[PDB]
């Protein structure tokens, strides 16, 4: 069936855009395919930091590849960890902190994901229920060695430096999610490799007919170019911040970082920004009007259009 | 008070009598001297195998160092670990079996213990009460590296054998329920410092104003002299053995062995054992007869004096 061949072609590429690197590209594949034969949709799980919604463009890296994803039949699970959050510079927060703090993520969020296809969830639905002895179960099911392997503990373990064992039992608590969520993807963080597949290895051990294909994101780079996106560092373009101002800090990034914003930040497709790459080149597009495109986009994002004629005059 | 001092002197001597180690006699002498002043009792922890109660005489030797410590003020906390024994050669438990298995350990115990100042605890009643959360503040208050110096752990992360996380709970677990019982003391096997260690680290680390002394107790050997007593090696003497032949089994044993017996199983205090040496070498005592005194006591504590006399005759 040509046509189709070429419809899961593309949607491969977009799904690997931006990517640092995927886990079971084989079973997305068969996902987006059974999507397109059936409309079943398929679960993919990202998880969100309970006490931080500051946002600024490089938090919603992560969440434009779950829109993208939705568009080839995700059903996505915003996942807050509310329960370590509760437990505890992290001190603990109460029930209601935990709701106020979900509530101003919907604030923004379905700015980016399709609200219909989203599911605002809370571990501690499932983790309250776990119990001494499911948490038993959980740690009988993975060895000392493999935990020693992360890299921030292989590094204290050798430079024999404090890990305390409940470190052990968080990257198990987050595996153990995508068991209680039946993932078939979990987006996270270059850094969190180690941590997301956990979540596959444990979908195995406690008997699931599958195990979940992973992605991870790189950090966006700061409008310098050199260093992560971060409030701190003063490089950061707020979601909330008024237009005008919005849209002429994406006019200070350099050509080259404006690709790559594009890359990570922009609903244009592979294809439609290899024209732009084209018409720069060929003298048909000026780059200025291509910067004022990709500003007025993600002006209009968290705004609207007509808010994003007024922001580049 | 020298009549007080001599009466210490002579408690701390029994206390130490036949253990292999202890840890914190200070605070034991200081509970001891509290009783005599006072009568306050203090909180002496042992645990015991949920499953396997068909006891031999070695499995008495840490009941009779539990019976010698009420002489001098303990109230004996009898420990049954249920709560793993129900979750599982280690098929589970069900909670019928773990009452039908305590009533039996009840059946011959208080022939050893003085019942009003012993409590059968299950350690489920807690445990069960931890819940996740509970867990987790458990384990961050223990490090990896203290946890991979347990004798068994070191050897095969050394050697690169697989050591499972949930190997790491029971240590734990078992030390918290001193936490949760306020021991002042745990007895256990020379194999299990380390395990006996943890109680008296965890109850400093969760506020306690004390932390629990410990007493490790020998195998007992079995009556060939050089392999420990064990129902395998058919050199046992079975608690419920008929008074005859549990009378002629301990006549088997050589005279050397008979002193060991005396140290970890007779009610004579040191001083009269003392005696028993001296008459034997003075030649005004049998060791015959003495060999014959040890036999009737160990027969008279399961049965009866009269039934005893007639299975030396």
């Amino acid at each position: 069936h040509h046509h189709m061949e070429q419809k899961i072609s593309v949607a491969l590429k977009e799904i690997k855009r931006g990517a640092n690197e995927i886990i079971g590209l084989e079973y997305i594949e068969k996902l987006v395919r059974k999507y397109y034969e059936t409309n079943e949709r398929f679960i993919v799980k990202a998880g969100f930091d309970p006490t931080a919604p500051d946002l600024h463009l490089g938090h919603t890296v992560l969440i434009q590849k779950l829109a993208l994803l939705q568009q080839y039949g995700a059903r996505v699970k915003f996942l807050i960890g509310d329960f370590t959050a509760m437990i505890g510079t992290r001190k603990p927060l109460n029930r209601e902190q935990v709701l106020e703090n979900a509530k101003t993520y919907e604030e923004q969020i379905y700015k980016i994901l399709d609200q219909k296809h989203t599911e605002v969830c809370f571990n501690s639905t499932w983790l309250d229920a776990l119990g001494a002895k499911g948490m038993i179960e959980l740690c009988a099911k993975f060895s000392v060695a493999r935990m020693l392997e992360r890299d921030d503990f292989a590094k204290r373990h050798k430079e024999n430096r404090p890990i305390s064992i409940v470190e052990f039992l968080y990257p198990l608590l987050q595996g153990y999610d995508s068991v209680a969520m039946g993932a078939d993807i979990e987006l996270g963080g270059n850094d969190q490799k180690f941590n997301l597949l956990v979540g596959r290895f444990l979908q195995r051990a406690y008997g699931l007919n599958k195990e979940q294909s992973i992605i991870t994101m790189p950090l966006l780079e700061g409008l310098d170019g050199v260093q992560k996106m971060s409030k701190s560092l003063g490089n950061y373009v707020g979601i909330t911040e008024e237009p005008n101002a919005m849209f002429g800090k994406i006019m200070s990034v350099s050509d080259d970082l404006m690709w790559r914003y594009y890359t990570l930040l922009s609903a244009k497709t592979l294809e439609e920004i290899e024209d732009l790459k084209h018409g720069i080149l060929n003298q048909t597009l000026h780059p200025k009007a291509v910067k004022e495109d990709l500003a007025g986009e993600i002006v209009a994002r968290y705004y609207d259009n007509d808010q994003a004629f007024k922001a580049k005059e």
